[PDB]
């Protein structure tokens, strides 16, 4: 058979796992989207145009380097990229743009005046932190300075202070007033002005930080279509960032970064505030122990998958491939089994910003997503998902798992849904279909934005909006039917699931069709 | 909670059984059919008129007994009483006609010439079989003859016969051309040509006699709806009482009658040629042990559930209210099982046709069902059979399951079907909802035959047809919400899934709709 | 193959019934109890002695009718009919001994002054009660009697009144001091001291009356094995039981009968006091709706098998045995679908007590409980009983399990249990073995007990204590190896599971073996 059929019809998860063929060729359409963070080895609109083709769904702009100029330059090279395709709206690929912000850090300060120089600190030793500026322009291996004035109010005696993405580790032996009296537990080259983390503390630093301010105004201006916002910790976090977005930037998508203990840990109240949510395993994974980290990628996969909101697996996916061709047998694991865990989206960063082969890993990246997504246990995922979700009243969450139960009844080629918010699409891929969900739409904003979500392949019509309801719909199936012959995940003859309003939108669907193709 | 919803949801059978609740009253609608005997106590206008009001579904004929203008007026009755109700269509319930055939039978010969001298016959004595044809009026209890020609070649050496529906037991103990010495195992009252049984033997007496050929013609030209066809042992029993049927009877509904261990053994090709089935256990238990016909019973209500068509369960359901007005413990237990094992329909021979008590039996009958189909577990039952069932091709077979599943997501008031000969809804009933199927329908046939199926509450439209196909659906969509409205099923406001196809034909039902009730 | 282990090892319950084979016999050992009501057709000693070789385990007695000289007679030939077979401690059957008390009853007053008096009463018409003792002996057709003189107190306006076991129906329009005007919704024949219900109402009664607190204690000193407590609606009254029996008879095993819609509702405290549960179908079928009484069956069923304690189904079994030699298709099923259920034991209330055709009752019993239990669902049952059992520390629960387990996995002829207590045999029998346990014990209160649960089969150990300990265990397990031989239930070569202690006597049935039979 093809696409992992033969172990779909196990009834145990260990023969479905036996049955894994390498023979079985998956269908061509693949479900899990792909982010991409833009930079200088992927910035120009020629490269673009090649990583659209390669599979790029989202554009991720990292804010924590470059100026206004340098990141609408790239914004406007990715649309003129993504509108090269424009011509012919049969083939046209949506492409989302994502503001990742900065966010509150904590660095240290220059030694000894120059902001290059090294002071190696023996391990076991003593060190004294300052929240003393006159230490500004020269910290020492026995003073070091920090710009974070609450560190003694969050910090206890016996709690460990990370610096430099981890590599010196410190712990607590004396509190005070604004002085930390410490001890050395790792130790190594110590330089200026590097990152400070706090373990298991509840840092009171802000939400959104000076910067995040201007960035986000630059977000709203510039139409991004999604927020990823940096070490978030709690509800009011969210709610900060959505304050600051205000009316102007109501739509905009935001995209809770979890990478620290206390994330984790209020995680329930986060999601429920927020559009979506990042595993930011590579802050995370210094945040706390690197071997926990699994834990916190499935238990939040695990809950956005039961919440219906979309997540993100990112952070040293295909890490080798900066530097080479192929991935290492570690990363391909990695990206098939976030796919298995339940990833809406899977990212590459520095893969695609800064190393020698973004177009490579951008491919990578879609081939395994397409293999893994026929190696989901399709069975057990519909049985768990549509007995944990709660018994509605709403008919468009009736049509929406009606429409997924026939799908795979009949091993649909595609879901074709009607949506406008894009919530009619979002009902039907919350239940984790095999089939795409090719979703159309005339809003431009909501085609970006959908793939967020994984199945939904969205479509954008350039078609005017026609008087009667019958034949508008009518136009808009058959543009789907005509993407479907297209890009090949149908032919003539096949069979398709297709979701409708009985009025013009939005939140009346509440038909489902099972029809052949055209 | 209503209708054992509080059970509903266990993730385990065991606490299904435990959240049982004796204080959760089901809905008013009964899914399923009840198949009543028409004879001396129930053959009344009065009666029929009364008993369609407590909830009798389909009248059964007993061919063994009374002409064919006997039968001929009892046919003529229940159309009477049928139609007096017709005056509203909205109240008007379609009532079917069965015919259930006297079959094959093996007889012995009269003794001392007049049928009315009793015959004693001791436990451990000696009793010749003999052929030889000069025997028949001169029956011993030392001697023996009974009319079937072929009984020396299906009887080994050691194998049992029984006389009179299973009083006397008899071992044989020679092999022999015309005789067969057979010692006594029972013994006691010995009748004149009583009825002769062969357990294990694979009997090859005619499928049909020529008194069987006479009441089918009969059935075929008075346009009844069903046959239960006596004594099937094999594929080609079936064939033939269909051959008889002809072109001329090809709408009529064959049902089987299981009542042999050869019939038990070979049940898959007989199913597999067959419109139905009926678990004849009063035949049966006098065949196979009695306490191996629950078996029997459970394994081809499981097999007919798995194929998706009809059983009947039968035979002294509740045998005590054949004189007294209410039922023991045993009969009430009988009942529930009977419909929580999958039994489309259940049945009463004698409670209905000789008893004190009809009227009331039917109504016990409809008591008990309802709250039987509340206790079914349905989402173990539901999951099993939509995995059973393969991946198919066609498109009204998954619109049945959508609907189904949606049925269950939003716990609809109803699944309303437009069908026009019934396979839209029998398609729905085979993965029973627990939502009560509402067939439109324009044929009178189509919505008689319909109660052979669990859940389906077959309407008739008489109503002329809308020159707009449009205008036809929702008049006949409109209806059905009248009909639910007056039944007490739901109300205004309720959710309801409609079932209806996108042109003016017959087979392809594609389209499900989530309406509220208007 | 041999007691349904096609059907067994289906990965699905649909496919398990469709695999149930009425050619594949059981296993020769029978695991359900068989309670009988010994009475006038059994009260013989030649009688008695039949019916152990029928295969009755527990001898009821009704304390309903008949005086203490009756009954002390009754338990006489009893016990010297079970010890006709006590020369051979291989064959021998241990057999319990069973009190099920008269409990509190109302009773009306005598009509017209004599006994047999009729009186009709009309639907719709007018009627009195009053606990005026004058009125005692002229209750007409305007004013009616009880004894209970709480019954204003218990019954609101609107309330039902059930008359002679549920004959007449009453309403209550108008409440009073010690007087309620009811009108009549049922009636008919209306005579003298007759039984009256009360349908969801707290009735106040004694849990013990005056005549039951004698019963008990002739119950203590004729040394009875266990007590049927009649009309426990609450768990105090299962402290009142105990409190009665007190210290002489506080190893007495309690079963509570729960026979009104209270007993159903408070379950759970009354299970938890309780040693054993009765579900008294005859008297719940009066106090609730007779089409519910199923519900509730599963239920208390589902509960004690849950809680691991014995459960009893009653009344009505095989009702048509009281006049005729074999029973109807609705009885068939009921004792089979008890079983299938997870009822302990079965009984035979007024079949073995006033019919004529006593033995074959008890032979039928025994044949389609034996039936029954190879058709159960192993797989699940197990699977799930495991699960809703929680975490144990103690040793004796953990090596049951594992012995049960072991069970399943290789076949096991049996589970030979040494028990002195009784504890460690109820421990294994709770997890649902298909294989016999069988229960060595040199305490004959231990024996006869035994009976109450699923499995079990017990034999009493008469050889002498060896003063080593190795000499004493092999002693007792080549004992059972013996019994297990001789009465077929499995063969030298055959694989047994065995469990014993390993200390001398520091308690704990704390080890397992598997062992081949010698």
């Amino acid at each position: 058979q093809t696409q992992q059929l033969h172990a779909a019809m196990a009834d145990t998860f260990l023969e479905h796992m036996c049955r894994l063929d390498i023979d079985s060729p998956p269908i061509t359409a693949r479900n899990t989207g792909i982010i991409c963070t833009i930079g200088p080895a992927s910035r120009s609109v020629e490269t673009l145009k090649e990583m659209i083709k390669s599979g790029m769904n989202v554009a991720r702009l990292n804010f924590s380097h470059g100026t206004h100029e340098y990141h609408a330059e790239t914004i406007k090279n990715v649309r003129t990229a993504t509108e090269s395709f424009a011509s012919d709206p049969i083939l046209y690929r949506p492409v989302a743009v994502a503001l990742d912000t900065k966010g509150p850090e904590i660095r240290t300060g220059l030694i000894k005046g120059s902001g290059t120089a090294e002071v190696e600190l023996k391990k076991g030793a003593t060190l004294k932190i300052t929240l003393d500026n006159a230490y500004m322009e020269k910290c020492d291996e026995n003073i070091l300075w920090l710009d974070y004035k609450n560190i003694c109010k969050v910090v206890e005696v016996g709690s460990k202070i990370y610096v430099d993405d981890g590599l010196i580790s410190l712990q607590v032996k004396q509190k005070g007033a604004d002085f930390l009296v410490t001890e050395v537990e790792n130790g190594g080259s110590l330089g200026s002005k590097k990152g400070v983390n706090l373990p298991g503390a509840a840092v009171d630093l802000p939400a959104v930080s000076e910067k995040d301010i201007q960035d986000l105004k630059f977000g709203v201006e510039q139409d991004v279509d999604m927020v990823f916002a940096s070490f978030i910790r709690k509800a009011s976090d969210v709610h900060e960032v959505r304050k600051v977005l205000g009316e102007k930037g109501k739509n905009i998508k935001i995209i809770s970064k979890i990478e620290n203990h206390e994330g984790v840990r209020r995680f329930d109240e986060i999601l429920e505030a927020s559009d979506g949510i990042m595993v930011a395993r590579g802050d995370l994974g210094i945040e706390i122990p690197a071997e926990k980290v699994f834990l916190a990628q499935k238990m939040m996969i695990g809950r956005c998958n039961r919440a219906g909101k979309p997540v993100i697996c990112a952070t040293q996916m295909l890490e080798s491939m900066i530097k080479k061709p192929r991935p290492t047998r570690a990363e391909g694991s990695d990206v098939a089994n976030a796919v298995l865990d339940g990833a809406d989206c899977i990212m590459l960063s520095g893969e695609t910003a800064k190393g020698d082969y973004p177009l490579e890993a951008v491919r990578m990246q879609h081939l395994i997503a397409r293999e893994a997504e026929a190696a989901i246990y399709h069975l057990q995922l519909f049985e768990e998902l549509r007995r944990l979700a709660p018994i509605t009243s709403d008919p468009t969450e009736a049509t929406a798992v009606g429409a997924v139960e026939a799908s795979f009844k009949c091993c649909s080629g595609a879901i074709i849904v009607l949506t406008k918010s894009g919530r009619s699409a979002h009902q039907v891929a919350r239940y984790r279909p095999r089939a795409p969900i090719i979703a159309v739409t005339r809003n431009p904003q909501t085609a970006r934005q959908a793939h967020l979500y994984r199945g939904i392949f969205p479509v954008l019509c350039k078609d005017p909006v026609q008087e009667a309801w019958a034949e508008d719909v009518d136009l808009r199936v058959n543009f789907a039917m005509n993407v479907g012959k297209a890009r090949g995940f149908f032919k003539k003859g096949d069979v398709v699931i297709v979701l409708t309003g009985w009025r013009p939108g939005s939140g009346f669907t509440n038909t489902m069709r099972v029809v052949p193709v055209p």
